[PDB]
């Protein structure tokens, strides 16, 4: 995808190894996917990104984004942030701007005892725009 | 006096703050009748009045909306009512952690920076009142 190709070159110019986008606008714009609940990891090398979403969503996510792994959660921004720090990613850009204090509380728990830091990396995907 | 700010304010204190901000717009209505797009409350435990702060779009608004208040008009609200508590000596200041983001704290953060104010999660405060 070549929306997501140009945000691997910014995650890895902003010295991050993978990059967790939780807004919809940017999960909408790099997955094709439009349901109100998701979230999108993207990794800075060859490895392919991971969409998860709600069991509301599964038809939707295999018909919207069939490139994608999909996993079904009810977490789904955790879920990811678990998945970055069994990939071994040292440092995971999220998106500042949107997810809460709870919610970066929770990501930060799905990563206990990983060697992987939560970087902010609000504008990240911006940047990919006119 | 308000029946709904007073429930908040036995809650505040039986949490160990001394006063805590509101930032969720649905919740600002509910303990001061101002509906307006942009606003935030700042609540004591003691005997002091809250404090409303809102845009100067709402100056009219908020007057009447929420006559028992003092209203302060700012253009970002968050920001002014955490210097406000810090300036008011406030040792903890709880904030609503499941709405605000990790943007949002940095801004509270950063208006209390040189000051004693402990920022504190308080997750759902103004929800268990009802």
């Amino acid at each position: 995808n070549a929306r997501r190709d140009k945000l691997k070159a910014q995650i890895a110019a902003s010295g991050l190894d993978a990059m967790l986008i939780s807004d919809l606008i940017n999960v909408r714009y790099l997955s094709g996917f439009s349901g109100s609940n998701g979230a999108l990891l993207v990794f800075a090398d060859e490895r392919d990104a991971v969409l998860a979403t709600d069991g509301r969503y599964r038809t939707q996510a295999a018909s919207q984004a069939p490139d994608l792994e999909v996993a079904i959660e009810r977490a789904v921004g955790r879920y990811l942030a678990g998945r970055a720090g069994e990939a071994g990613v040292g440092k995971l850009g999220f998106e500042s701007h949107v997810v809460t204090v709870d919610g970066l509380d929770a990501l930060a728990g799905a990563l206990e005892g990983k060697n992987t830091e939560l970087v902010r990396a609000s504008g990240t995907v911006e940047s990919l725009r006119e």
